[PDB]
């Protein structure tokens, strides 16, 4: 398992547009079009990013390419945020890639506004942290996720995707 791996199982894999599940226009890996209802603004955006005409389908090559940028993307914005770089500094790559998985999901500023559960995570009180995380929209909304990503927070290991 990595970070690669934990997003292919959480974001899944599809190769035409699809609305997530905030109701939003995706593609492949989870790459975000854009919160817009128009399916032509989304068409659009993905035109843009591929480089191409798509109508609305792209290859898997693809979306592991999108797939590389967004995780990229994910690690600089933790990188450049005074509020994420000193906790993603202070933890192992296991839990790292938990808060790389937060950032794909919820953007870099989503997360650095989690004050009192980044500090849990700072101050290594794994369990602490896991029951204050849990108390949010994100886990409300998406429930069985949250849970995979709080358990490798709590753990440090890659239990909550061994058999996934
Ligand atoms: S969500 C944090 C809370 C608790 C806690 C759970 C696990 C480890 C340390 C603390 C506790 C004590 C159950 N609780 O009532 C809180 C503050 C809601
Ligand atoms: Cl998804
Ligand atoms: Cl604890
Ligand atoms: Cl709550
Ligand atoms: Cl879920």
């Amino acid at each position: 398992m990595n970070i690669f791996e934990m997003l292919r199982i959480d974001e899944g894999l599809r190769l035409k547009i699809y609305k997530d599940t905030e109701g939003y226009y995706t593609i492949g890996i989870g790459h975000l079009l854009t919160k817009s209802p128009s399916l032509n603004a989304a068409k659009s955006e993905l035109d843009k990013a591929i480089g191409r005409n798509t109508n609305g389908v792209i290859t898997k090559d693809e979306a592991e390419k999108l797939f590389n940028q967004d995780v990229d993307a994910a690690v600089r914005g933790i990188l450049r945020n005074a509020k994420l770089k000193p906790v993603y500094d202070s933890l192992d790559a296991v839990r790292r890639a938990a808060l790389i998985n937060m950032v794909f999901q919820m953007g870099e500023t989503g997360v650095a506004g989690f004050t009192n559960s980044l500090r849990m995570l700072q101050q290594k009180r794994w369990d602490e942290a896991a029951c204050n995380l849990a108390k949010s929209r994100w886990y409300n909304q998406t429930p069985n996720r949250a849970k995979r990503v709080i358990t490798t927070f709590r753990t440090g290991t890659w239990d909550a995707y061994k058999n996934l």
